[PDB]
């Protein structure tokens, strides 16, 4: 019944949508993450079976966070700032690189990330001085926390300049803020104590703790950050993600250790069921693996949709 599949359609848009201000503008969800990846299936799988749904800011289309307001002041990105697709399933992954090597061919490398579960941060360095932090918001504006992301330990205000890699003029990086997994419990039994809520999980301590009107509140909290994207870049032309992870390393952005590249899909799956197995040794919240193409020009060719890289897949585990 056309009349019955749309006030569906209706009622599960606005769950979705109600669960997305929880976690992005409160930073206090209802529900858990597994919860809320079922309704967007949900929600997604009554799209694809009745193609008039298909609307253009359905929460199958945007990044996580468009359509709210908040307190903080808004900043434009200086490019996109995008979310990932998922695989769930070795299936859903073969089916990714199947896509990668139909379009770009053997010529692709991956870069194999874990992917932190923590709060996402663009900054903004111009002639290698900190000028703007902000969190990702709708993916084209977001909010305003340079104040706070300056009182990160591992974020520099000024970059060291390289011999092999001179400062560019523009260089906006993304990554993730989050705590180690001890902090993460001290903070909450510390807050308990004082008789205030805990948080949730790492992420929504992570991102409470980012988004403060006070950045005095962020100064007493021991965030931590790692890079793992570029934005807009002026006098910088790396041809791949890993050599753009040298270039941050020697401006003394902090970069992952725990990175490696892979020749191929059977690579990428190999390290895939290695964090499966040893990701409870990793410090810090891990809810996946980022899986990327590694050659710049062969991203440029794959592109994005609106809302996440055709180029990467973030690999979910159980
Ligand atoms: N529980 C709730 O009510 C609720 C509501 C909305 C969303 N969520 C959760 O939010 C997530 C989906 O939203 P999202 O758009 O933030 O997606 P995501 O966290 O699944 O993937 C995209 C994000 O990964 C991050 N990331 C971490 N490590 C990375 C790496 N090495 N390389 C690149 N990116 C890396 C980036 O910040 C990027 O924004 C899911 O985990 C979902 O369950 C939960
Ligand atoms: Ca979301
Ligand atoms: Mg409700
Ligand atoms: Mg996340």
């Amino acid at each position: 019944t056309a009349p019955e599949v749309l006030r569906q359609w209706q009622a599960l848009a606005e769950e979705v949508r109600e669960h997305q201000f929880r976690y992005y503008v409160r930073d206090a969800p209802i529900i858990s993450d597994a919860e809320f990846d079922e309704l967007l299936r949900r929600l997604e799988a009554l799209e694809e079976q009745h193609p008039e749904l298909r609307t253009p800011d359905s929460p199958t289309q945007l990044v996580g966070g468009a359509g709210f307001a908040t307190d903080f002041e808004p900043v434009d990105h200086l490019e996109r700032m995008l979310s990932l697709d998922n695989a769930f399933t070795a299936d859903e992954l073969a089916a990714w690189a199947g896509r990668i090597h139909a379009e770009v061919g053997d010529a692709a490398h991956y870069l194999c990330e874990l992917k932190i579960d923590g709060v996402a941060l663009s900054l903004v360095y111009r002639e290698g001085r900190l000028t703007r932090a902000s969190t990702r918001g709708d993916g084209r504006t977001g909010e305003d926390v340079t104040l706070n992301a300056r009182t990160i330990a591992d974020v520099p205000e000024r970059l060291t300049p390289g011999d092999d890699y001179p400062v560019p003029e523009v260089l906006e990086v993304r990554g993730e803020v989050f705590f180690r997994l001890d902090d993460f419990q001290a903070l909450n039994a510390s807050l308990v104590e004082e008789g205030k809520a805990p948080f949730a999980n790492p992420r929504n301590s992570a991102a409470g703790s980012l988004r403060q009107k006070d950045p005095a509140v962020t100064a007493r909290r021991r965030l931590r950050m790692i890079c793992h994207g570029l934005g807009h870049v002026e006098g910088f032309r790396p041809a791949t993600l890993h050599q753009a992870y040298l270039a941050l390393r020697a401006w003394g952005l902090p970069v992952s250790e725990h990175t490696t590249l892979a020749t191929d899909l059977a690579g990428v799956r190999e390290r895939i069921d290695y964090w499966g197995e040893h990701r409870h040794e990793v410090d810090h919240e891990i809810d996946g693996v980022v899986v990327k193409v590694d050659e710049v020009a062969l991203q440029r060719r794959l592109g994005s949709t609106s809302r996440a890289p055709r180029w990467a897949i973030a690999y979910k585990y159980p």
